[PDB]
């Protein structure tokens, strides 16, 4: 559904609570073994102390990169009410259109663990609300699903890819986070040809990040992360707001001025959303 649709939950949101380091709601983790098929094995995060059922996603790796690389955001979505897995890659060197297909797979087994007698995640995923998320060449597969439109929410950090003409096919609503500095995936031949590629009718997000480099949309838990309230805000509100259909996170997305907030160089959008 697009309005309405009852899928909202926890309080009626602000910048505190966006920007805390935690959401309303506790994390719990169930890992999953490499010998999974389709992917390299990851980690689920749930909230303990919710109901109903919630968005699923999957976050995805760059090249020669494991799963911990992009692990902070487990935590950070399932707090606010997500059922988040963070995976790894059958190879490092997997580029972004094996990237993609493991993205398919990882969503495959999240339904088929919602329906698993022995996951804790069992009867609390929406299996229709899924949205992904990738760094770098995962950046790549993450928006060549949003071709798919399978998934309704994507965010690429840092995207690598090779042909760009391919991403007039996304009409899924796209977050894509950029580094300015970007010596690996330079902003100028990838980021910006991206989302520039994509319909104005879709509902998208050019969010580049103000001086940092290739990793800079991955959040931290120590060294780095200046950007972990820039990440939050907009990439919670942008999940809520498109996989919840949760209107109550539209004033962090569409209204703000952003290149205000001294951690973002360069905002673009296509706001308003609907």
């Amino acid at each position: 559904c697009e309005a309405d649709c009852g899928y909202e939950r926890g309080p009626d949101p602000s910048v505190s609570l966006l920007e805390a380091s935690t959401g309303p709601f506790s994390v719990r983790t169930s890992n999953v073994s490499s010998s999974v098929r389709g992917f390299g094995g990851g980690t689920i995060h749930y909230p303990t102390n919710t109901t109903g059922t919630m968005a699923a996603i999957v976050v995805i790796p760059g090249f020669v990169s494991p799963e911990s690389s992009i692990a902070w955001w487990g935590p950070k979505l399932a707090s606010h009410g997500f059922v988040v897995m963070t995976i790894g890659t059958n190879s490092g060197f997997d580029q972004p259109a094996s990237r993609a297909s493991q993205l398919n797979n990882a969503l495959d087994y999240l339904i088929e663990q919602n329906g698993s007698s022995r996951s804790p995640i069992n009867g609390m995923i929406d299996t229709d609300r899924l949205g992904v998320m990738g760094w770098s060449m995962g950046g790549g597969g993450t928006l060549r699903v949003a071709t798919e439109g399978r998934v309704s929410a994507a965010i690429p950090l840092a995207p690598w890819d090779s042909s760009s003409s391919q991403f007039r096919s996304i009409d899924t609503p796209t977050l894509i986070f950029a580094c300015e500095n970007d010596s690996t995936a330079p902003v100028r031949s990838h980021a910006d040809p991206f989302y520039d590629a994509i319909p104005d009718s879709t509902a998208k997000a050019f969010v580049e990040l103000d001086g940092g480099g290739h990793t800079c949309a991955n959040g931290s838990s120590g060294f780095g992360g200046s950007y972990n309230d820039v990440l939050s805000r907009l990439g919670v509100s942008w999940m809520k707001l498109h996989l919840d259909k949760d209107q109550r996170y539209n004033q962090f997305v569409c209204g703000p001025n952003h290149e205000s907030d001294r951690s973002i160089s360069e905002y673009r959008g296509t706001c308003p959303y609907l």
